[PDB]
């Protein structure tokens, strides 16, 4: 019922697909960041949303800010989140598999970095 996922100083996370087994109360996403780039240049988040509510969740976030940690304040549609980290840093989020429903698809991004490819899907099973 965890992940731990790794985002680097090109961009990328270490996965594309999370399963979230369907047994599992609560999901915990274990977020970091190997390589040397401050959150300044080169931060990266983990969040999810319908893969419908995506592309509205990463214009708005990229337009509130780094100083916002490139996410809209209290977005509706950002079912879980951590916070932006650079190299070396952490952050852990745990959200209620409740929160997921049968039949939708699901996304998982980093904010500023999501337009460059670093996304996935996550999906119940
Ligand atoms: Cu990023």
């Amino acid at each position: 019922c965890s992940v731990d996922i790794q985002g680097n100083d090109q961009m990328q996370f270490n996965t594309n697909a999370i399963t979230v087994d369907k047994s599992c109360k609560q999901f915990t996403v274990n977020l970091s960041h190997p390589g040397n780039l401050p959150k300044n240049v080169m931060g990266h988040n983990w969040v999810l949303s319908t893969a419908a509510d995506m592309q509205g969740v990463v214009t708005d976030g990229m337009a509130s800010g780094l100083d916002k940690d490139y996410l809209k304040p209290d977005d509706s549609r950002v079912i879980a989140h951590t916070k932006l980290i650079g190299s070396g840093e952490k952050d852990s989020v745990t959200f209620d598999v409740s929160k997921l429903k049968e039949g939708e698809q699901y996304m998982f991004f980093c904010s500023p970095h999501q337009g460059a490819g670093m996304k996935g899907t996550l999906t119940l099973k």
